[PDB]
């Protein structure tokens, strides 16, 4: 379990805060007690990693009342890191056409934050050169 060097690039400002660090740690390790990993198949190992990463969501409170993912507090919170004007604006575009591809692809709101995140995990990786090395 080897901790990843992070090699953030152009977006340095959206590495996690404090308060960001000290409660996915506690959120995921509340998840884990009644979702336990398994040590098997690629399979049950991502079924396991989705049961995990949708409880750590509405433990955070990032499913609205209707069971909408939160796309709104999303965009917000990409502002609120303060990212150079030129980067927040490719970012906030990929927010954008990520939302848009999600929400027409899925009516399940969970697919929706799924391909939403698998979106935004690829385009902002390439748009601000990020580089997780284990
Ligand atoms: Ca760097
Ligand atoms: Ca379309
Ligand atoms: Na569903």
């Amino acid at each position: 379990a080897k901790v990843p060097v992070i090699e953030w690039g152009k977006c340095e400002q959206l590495k996690p805060s404090e308060s960001e660090r000290t409660s996915k740690a506690a959120v995921v390790d509340k998840c884990l007690q009644s979702l336990p990993l398994p040590d098997a198949t690629q399979q049950e190992i991502d079924k396991h990693r989705e049961s995990v990463t949708t409880c750590a969501l509405k433990a955070e409170g990032w499913f609205d009342d209707e069971g909408v993912y939160k796309f709104d507090r999303a965009r917000n919170e990409i502002k609120n890191k303060k990212l150079d004007s030129e980067v927040e604006e490719a970012v906030l575009l990929k927010h954008d056409a990520c939302q848009k591809e999600a929400t027409e692809k899925h009516d399940d709101y969970i697919n929706q934050v799924q391909l939403y995140q698998a979106c935004m995990d690829y385009n902002i990786s390439q748009i601000c050169g990020i580089k997780v090395m284990v």
